[PDB]
């Protein structure tokens, strides 16, 4: 295997921390577990891309089917797998802010959604649509609205790296 999936204890500061993230938007759902992502292939790319950029990563949502868990752990994020926008801002892969928004957006049933939190490199960011195969010349992602972007969208994997998993169910 290229990765390793480990489940954190809630009391740990790490799950604290992604699960404040997570219900500052997720109010009507429970948290039933936390695993952390390590994946040295996909972590060395992204220190690579964030040394290159020197720019900081921002926490971003992705919410999936877990059928497709170890396909991201292992191999990041496919931008071929759309989600109900349809490639809306840009044909990439799309990050939400809040994970409300990942959650409301994603077309599998509920039982089988899960939430992955990934660190992206958001770099310059500008507004997207559906003929964008890259962002614009000097930008490095697109977005939904260059004003308080609800989405970003992102173009290349090394500006991505899948950092928790999380299970949850509705109340």
């Amino acid at each position: 295997k290229k990765y390793k999936l480990s489940e954190i204890h809630h009391l740990h500061p790490e799950y604290v921390r992604v699960s404040e993230h997570f219900k500052a938007s997720m109010k009507n759902f429970k948290i039933e577990k936390i695993k952390k992502i390590e994946n040295s292939e996909l972590l060395d790319k992204f220190t690579w891309k964030k040394s290159q950029m020197k720019e900081e990563g921002k926490l971003l949502f992705y919410a999936t089917s877990r059928a497709y868990v170890e396909s991201i752990c292992s191999n990041n994020f496919d931008s071929f797998l759309h989600e109900t926008n349809e490639n809306k801002y840009g044909k990439g892969i799309y990050f939400a802010k809040d994970a409300i928004y990942s959650h409301k957006y994603c077309p599998y049933d509920a039982k089988n959604v899960v939430m992955f939190v990934a660190q992206v490199l958001v770099g310059k960011f500008i507004e997207g649509n559906i003929t964008y195969t890259s962002p614009p010349p000097q930008f490095d992602s697109c977005v939904d609205t260059r004003s308080n972007p609800s989405v970003f969208v992102i173009f290349q994997k090394d500006q991505v790296y899948p950092q928790y998993v999380i299970e949850y169910t509705e109340d």
